[PDB]
């Protein structure tokens, strides 16, 4: 009885990315949830604006600012479900909510790909449901009252787990669905990309790293991949081509 309407989805940005990154991710993944999408950027953007309305959310800034602006988002939303992606993730909502149903409904969870204290790679998407990120608040939000010394000098992805491990004695559940760019991305094909909860493109270890697809896009006209996904997972798209 989970629904897509259950999830929040936050999306980080930033204004030199508008035009490079995240226009992309609204022609593609963002069109099939946009109602349960928010995306938090630090200036002002007529086209977005246009897109988005009040999904656009301006910043004006123990987790970064911009985290913390997401995490109080989600908060204020009530919604059971929170999953944080970066600008370089692809999201499939339908296999992210077959996963999420697979959860017992009363427990804690804490669920993405696994990296060394144990956490949730930031730049492969995350989920935690509601009743955990409440039990957060004081260190997420760096209160007074709370030893934060070692979220200080974290990252935020590092912070989200050391506070579930660390201060809560939760445990993150592994899942092989979510993934970076900081993985070699070309053992999934059209055969395993469709059960893939997120995807990514990006450089690491000097390798432009992206999914293996033969088309409908070329490289050249697509280099992240994410039109040709897009494009297999929902063929009826009309600017979708042949190849
Ligand atoms: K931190």
């Amino acid at each position: 009885e989970l629904q897509l309407g259950d999830i929040f989805i936050a999306v980080k940005t930033t204004w030199a990315f508008h035009r490079s990154r995240l226009d992309l991710l609204l022609d593609t993944w963002v069109s099939r949830i946009r109602q349960q999408t928010f995306i938090f950027t630090d200036s002002p953007d007529e086209r977005l604006q246009e897109r988005l309305g009040p999904h656009l959310v301006v910043t004006q800034c123990a987790l970064s600012c911009k985290m913390a602006a997401e995490f109080d988002a989600f908060l204020v939303s009530g919604l059971r479900w929170f999953c944080h992606v970066d600008d370089d993730n692809y999201v499939n909502p339908k296999a992210l909510l077959q996963l999420l149903k697979t959860f017992p409904q009363d427990r804690d969870v804490y669920v993405g790909k696994p990296s060394l204290f144990w956490f949730a790679t930031g730049g492969a998407g995350f989920c935690i449901n509601r009743q955990l990120a409440l039990k957060m608040v004081p260190w997420a939000s760096g209160s007074h009252f709370v030893d934060t010394s070692a979220l200080i000098r974290l990252p935020d992805d590092c912070t989200v787990g050391y506070i579930i491990e660390c201060k809560l004695g939760g445990r993150l559940q592994p899942s092989p669905l979510f993934h970076s760019h900081l993985e070699t991305l070309q053992l999934l094909g059209a055969a395993q990309l469709p059960e893939q909860v997120t995807l990514s493109y990006g450089v690491f270890e000097g390798k432009l790293n992206v999914i293996k697809l033969p088309g409908p896009f070329s490289h050249e006209e697509d280099p992240s991949r994410f039109r040709s996904l897009h494009c297999l997972l929902y063929p009826d798209t009309p600017w979708c081509p042949l190849l």
